[PDB]
């Protein structure tokens, strides 16, 4: 239903899903000027060495890497958040050209993708009951700048010939999320909205300040993935972003000056 295309794409999804239109929707352009530092937040702590991912899919609008998150493995604490916070997938969008691709804009600048490490708050038990609730998701957003290659990131490429088309998944175990992360964890942080219907808000977002590079061949073999499935039309998988929303009565805080 929903999509990114002229006919389904975000100016259509307020029909459907009016949440669209609502008092804290993601993502959002950070004016690095206006946004406030805040001396009491405190640094982000990412607990990874456990992470146990176990399978990419490509569910028709991008490739998520999921992740076992029926015990704390890999979380998120820290930062603005109050409680745990556990890894449950990552995924990316991405644009058909280098100059576009992220959701969130620095200064109304467009990254050529963006990484979203999507965490779940665990007092709420699981994933479902979180999105339900004003504190109940963490989204880490990470840009990526096109220039040298990730290395922690070529696992991921080189899968995604496998899950070419909607609906198809692979085994992607023992990938370490920790090589796609930049040297430092300042940030920025709001409160938001899952930036896909269903739209809700539920989620604090933590963006990263310092983007990670990834080399033109790294973010070429994202482009070449599609969104139909397999015996449909091809329709590549590019432009899979939200354009920002209005900040409206929200604040973004920094965790540095
Ligand atoms: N983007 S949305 O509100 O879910 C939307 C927009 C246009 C649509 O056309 C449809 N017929 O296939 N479904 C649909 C959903
Ligand atoms: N793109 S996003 O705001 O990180 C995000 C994260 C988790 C999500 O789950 C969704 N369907 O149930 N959409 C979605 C978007
Ligand atoms: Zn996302």
């Amino acid at each position: 239903h929903w999509g990114y295309g002229k006919h389904n794409g975000p100016e259509h999804w307020h029909k459907d899903f009016p949440i669209a239109k609502g008092e804290r929707q993601s993502p959002v352009d950070i004016d690095t000027h206006t946004a406030k530092y805040d001396p009491s937040l405190k640094p982000l702590s990412v607990s990874y060495d456990q992470a146990t991912s176990l399978r990419i899919l490509n569910n028709g609008h991008a490739f998520n890497v999921e992740f076992d998150d029926s015990q704390d493995k890999a979380v998120l604490k820290g930062g603005p958040l109050d409680g745990t916070y556990r890894l449950i997938q990552f995924h990316f969008h991405w644009g058909s050209l280098d100059g576009q691709g992220s959701e969130h804009t620095v200064d109304k600048k467009k990254y050529a993708a963006e990484l979203h490490l999507v965490h779940w708050n665990t007092k709420y038990g699981d994933f479902g009951k979180a999105v339900q609730q004003p504190d109940g998701l963490a989204v880490l957003g990470i840009f990526l700048k096109v220039g040298s290659a990730k290395p922690g990131l070529q696992k991921v490429v080189d899968v995604l010939d496998s899950i070419k088309t909607k609906g198809k998944s692979a085994d992607f175990t023992n990938f370490d999320p920790r090589g796609l992360l930049p040297e430092s964890l300042d940030y920025w942080t709001y409160p938001g909205s899952l930036t896909t219907p269903p739209l809700l808000e539920c989620v604090t977002w933590i963006v990263l300040k310092e983007p990670i590079s990834v080399s033109s061949e790294q973010v070429l073999k994202f482009r070449k993935l599609n969104f139909n499935g397999e015996g449909e039309p091809e329709e590549l998988m590019v432009d899979n972003w939200r354009p920002a929303q209005p900040l409206k009565n929200r604040q973004i805080k920094a965790s540095f000056k």
